[PDB]
């Protein structure tokens, strides 16, 4: 309890979830797009496109009571932030480290791609950081067929171990998606949600994602499961 997050594009779609066991929200942007009473909004520095406004964006979100900031979104993937580990280590020290006295700082969020993507990219990043990146938690993503639940638990375990190796005590799984039809998607949530709630190495997580769990303004059967399990 208190771990479950709302990852959104349309802030209006959050209403369907009002009353459920949610503590936090993010929107892959530096600004929320509106106001949600009773939930922590966590601003994100997505990539180099956000460098210009980030100081302003980070001051605003902390003034509104966020305790956490998130760095770049899938820098290992060419259609997302598309940064080398070297460039990301230099950017993290310039734009993330300055706010450490006033917020806990999240790593760039890697995919579950095969090394040298994914957790391979995150090794590369910690190597170039070389102890000079201030990181409170690792941010990681997993997307795959609902039948590969065992691969999803191996991936989250290996992320927890990698952080501990570099004295980062927890992970946030800021996207996961057990893919398939609605029955397969609910079966995946029925397994992983209790396992993530019991896992001491996972501080926070968000299924991917609010706008796909709502039809009109009604929860799908997947959204209903994300609310009630
Ligand atoms: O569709 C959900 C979100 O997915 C992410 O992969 C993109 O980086 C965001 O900018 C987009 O809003």
């Amino acid at each position: 309890s208190g771990k479950r997050g709302l990852a959104y594009n349309n802030i209006n779609l959050l209403t369907a979830f009002e009353g459920g066991p949610f503590s936090w929200s993010y929107n892959w942007e530096p600004r929320p797009g509106g106001y949600t009473a009773g939930i922590e909004y966590v601003p994100m520095l997505w990539g180099p496109r956000g460098y210009g406004s980030w100081n302003a964006d980070a001051e605003a979100g902390i003034a509104a009571g966020s305790k956490n900031l998130l760095a770049f979104n899938e820098p290992d993937i060419a259609s997302q932030a598309n940064m080398s580990p070297e460039a990301a280590a230099a950017a993290y020290q310039k734009y993330m480290n300055p706010y450490a006295a006033r917020a806990r700082l999240g790593s760039p969020a890697v995919s579950n791609g095969a090394p040298p993507k994914g957790l391979g990219w995150m090794q590369g990043f910690l190597d170039v950081c070389a102890g000079n990146c201030k990181i409170d938690f690792l941010a990681v993503h997993w997307h795959g067929p609902s039948g590969n639940v065992d691969d999803f638990k191996r991936y989250v375990s290996e992320a927890i171990a990698l952080g501990q190796k570099y004295g980062i005590g927890t992970v946030w799984v800021t996207e996961f998606e057990g893919q398939g039809d609605e029955e397969a998607q609910v079966n995946f949530l029925k397994e992983v949600l209790p396992w993530l709630d019991s896992n001491a190495g996972v501080e926070r997580y968000a299924s991917f994602f609010v706008d796909n769990l709502v039809k009109g303004g009604a929860l799908t059967s997947v959204g209903k499961a994300y609310k009630t399990i």
